[PDB]
């Protein structure tokens, strides 16, 4: 039995089931999600290896070789056709073309389920999926349940990393017009105990951690690498239950009446489905989605417990984020450009501007150091790395507005994430391609001799597809600064 088989057995069937890692029905063998590669913009789908099995990761690896991939669609496994596609603009515009939100990279969240490789949906700020014409989802004050397996270490405090029921117009139509899971450490509305993140319920114009607007001591911080967030809502009742998706049971953080404020009872749910964004399309949040569903009816705690047991049984384990050459902490290197006509240039910097410059043995000691980098354990992820300037110790290469800059480490999470890059076998086959950890659709990329965190095609001029593969491939050589 899969999660939806369990929910069905409890008389509160899935009306929407999404996952890029596995089938949520023991009998599902259809498409889990769709891919699109930057090379030729063609697409393909990824299905379970076997009915009710794990996603065929190899099929994706094959399709995305020597290029970049985006997850265009996360299919609804229930049969209701509630597929999630690129979120459109609404109260707020997304950063993509015509106000749409970005699609997520297909390789930002590698994992293994009971030993089998799979990919989750790593969502950076500006990313979002949605379906504004879903079927079977609860509307009005109708009861519903939902859960999602997320990454408790990947989040932020901006609105809003959600998964659940939302407005069909992508606008904030008022209190009670939403009901979705939220995971992050936003304190703009509600918030729990500690430093966060907290699993809360977005009911529109409020993220609730409990009965009162704002602070609620009953909602603990939950930062497990894999978090099971289970939320449900019915006639003047709702609950928050959380757990380590890798082990143990669900704990109830809240169970009771609707917050006693106008508009929350009865609810006015609209039935749309959102992922990684807010109801009005607020798109500043980040997070990772592995699997999740929405149901019809209020799930009993027993049913959810069985679901949690199934998720634990799935044995989620973090996958490798690195491929190709790679480095060792403390190693000093120089990175050479492999793009024809610029092969004598190296990644260097002039003050805070990271760029490429012709560097050779006749270069000054200062320029040699400016083109030399001390590789250290990734500031935001120990699997990846951060690049510290040799001439300016304490400063690292970090992206800011997608431009690579050399700034001093201020010790903040933001800086840490902006300065973490994951090595990937060079797309052009020559050396390495440094993929941004926080924005997996972006790579170290030189454009007109300046470094950026660029995507294979995009709204910025430096995201040009022209010479992308070459512009993101660098040869690792001995540092000039020795
Ligand atoms: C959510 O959590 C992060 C991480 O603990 C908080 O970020 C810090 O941000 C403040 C405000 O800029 C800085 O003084 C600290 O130096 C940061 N600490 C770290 C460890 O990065 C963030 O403020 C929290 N958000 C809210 C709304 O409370
Ligand atoms: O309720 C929290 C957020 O506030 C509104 O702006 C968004 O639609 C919603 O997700
Ligand atoms: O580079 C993209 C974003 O721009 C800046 O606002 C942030 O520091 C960074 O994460
Ligand atoms: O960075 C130098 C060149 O400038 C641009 O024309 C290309 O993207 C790049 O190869």
């Amino acid at each position: 039995m899969g999660p939806c088989d369990i929910y069905e057995a409890g008389d509160t069937p899935c009306v929407a089931a999404h996952s890029t890692t596995r089938a949520l029905y023991s009998s599902f063998s259809g498409a889990l999600y769709q891919l699109q590669r930057g090379s030729d913009d063609t697409t393909t789908t990824i299905s379970p290896l076997t009915a009710g099995g794990i996603a065929d990761a190899s099929a994706q690896d094959t399709f995305c070789a020597n290029t970049t991939c985006l997850i265009t669609i996360i299919y609804d496994q229930s049969g209701n056709g509630n597929h999630l596609t690129q979120a459109p603009p609404g109260g707020f515009d997304g950063p993509d073309t015509d106000g749409y939100d970005n699609l997520a990279s297909a390789i930002g969240a590698p994992v293994t389920l009971n030993g089998q490789k799979a990919y989750g949906v790593f969502m950076s700020p500006g990313t979002g999926y949605r379906n504004n014409e879903a079927t079977g989802t609860a509307t009005g004050d109708e009861a519903e349940g939902m859960y999602a397996v997320l990454d408790g270490t990947h989040y932020n405090d901006a609105c809003c990393f959600d998964y659940g029921n939302a407005e069909t117009s992508s606008t904030d139509t008022g209190a009670g017009h939403m009901e979705a899971i939220y995971l992050g450490n936003s304190t703009t509305w509600g918030y729990g105990a500690g430093d966060g993140p907290w699993i809360m319920v977005d009911m529109e114009n409020n993220l609730f951690s409990g009965a009162d607007e704002g602070y609620n001591s009953g909602d603990p911080s939950i930062s497990y690498r894999f978090v099971t967030a289970a939320v449900k809502g019915g006639a003047d009742k709702w609950a928050i239950r959380g757990a380590n998706a890798a082990s143990g049971s669900l704990s109830t953080y809240y169970s009771g009446a609707r917050p006693d404020y106008s508009g929350y009872n009865p609810m006015s749910k609209e039935g749309a489905i959102i992922l990684g964004i807010g109801g009005d399309n607020s798109n500043g949040a980040q997070g990772t989605f592995y699997e999740g569903v929405m149901t019809s009816g209020y799930p009993s705690d027993d049913t959810e417990n069985s679901v949690q047991e199934n998720i634990v049984a799935a044995k989620y384990v973090v996958g490798s984020l690195v491929s190709g050459p790679s480095f060792t902490s403390g190693e000093v290197v120089s990175l050479r450009v492999t793009t024809p006509g610029y092969t004598t240039r190296y990644i260097a910097h002039t003050d805070t501007t990271v760029n490429t410059q012709v560097v050779d043995d006749d270069s000054s000691t200062t320029l040699k150091e400016e083109a030399s980098w001390t590789v250290v354990t990734g500031l935001a992820n120990s699997q990846c790395f951060s690049f510290e300037s040799v001439d300016t110790p304490g400063s690292y290469i970090r992206h800011y507005n997608f431009e690579l800059l050399l700034n001093a480490n201020d010790g903040t999470k933001q800086f840490h994430e902006d300065a973490t890059f994951c090595p990937q076998a060079a797309l052009n086959g020559e050396g390495t391609s440094l993929r941004s950890w926080s924005y997996p659709t972006r790579y170290f990329r030189h454009y007109e001799n300046v470094l950026y965190a660029a995507s294979n095609g995009g709204v910025q001029t430096f995201d040009s597809k022209t010479s992308f593969n070459n512009d993101v491939s660098f040869e690792i050589e001995t540092a000039f600064a020795s």
